[PDB]
């Protein structure tokens, strides 16, 4: 089983390679099969590959990432509360997620899930 | 699909019926074949005494931010805080609600480790 304080540092370090836009350190937090979904209902993107190119999406511009909660984090997974910030096209907005990661016995995070809906995207103005 | 609108009311009064100690009210806003858990427990006898076993001290119960609901399922971050023996515990979970097409809650599961745990 993972530690929980494993998982928490990986997800620390998930956010904190967001605002530096570290796509390969972000990478190097999945499995080599995992499995990541934008939103429930995207298409998942599953492996290395896919999983580069959706971050690679993501870090199309500069994000501000900050954790607003403590991560809960039990068994072999982690939720946890969080806003992401950047421009939409060319307008600031802050989308507050709640996110979930599994991780596999290695310790890397096989599948990600971001739950979110219209009333969590925000002006922030 | 289930609306944004109605996941989050029934999440208000899942909260509301905790911090009433309303066992009925709670086992109400689930189908009959719903799963909880904290080894999960499923129907409305296991929910009924889940539920009965989780208000035997009475429940302070707040959300702490803006319900996340899209599609059939809704998370949440909240409180639950209680006295024993003279000592305030607080945990701190997050939630996920999934929902039936009848707009039922048919399975919830509370997700919180031993950090989340907090001394009051």
């Amino acid at each position: 089983m993972n530690t929980p304080e494993h998982m928490t540092a990986v997800v620390q370090r998930y956010v904190a390679a967001l605002n530096a836009g570290d796509l390969d350190g972000i990478v190097a937090l999945f499995a080599d099969d995992a499995t990541v979904e934008d939103a429930v209902g995207s298409e998942p993107r599953s492996g290395t590959a896919a999983i580069r190119e959706f971050y690679a999406n993501s870090l199309k511009l500069p994000l501000a990432v900050e954790l607003t909660q403590e991560v809960r984090a039990v068994a072999n997974e982690a939720a946890f509360a969080f806003t992401v910030s950047f421009e939409y096209q060319g307008r600031k907005t802050v989308v507050a997620p709640i996110d979930h990661f599994r991780f596999n016995g290695a310790g890397k995070v096989v599948s990600m899930r971001a739950l979110f809906g219209e009333k969590n995207i925000h002006a922030g103005a």
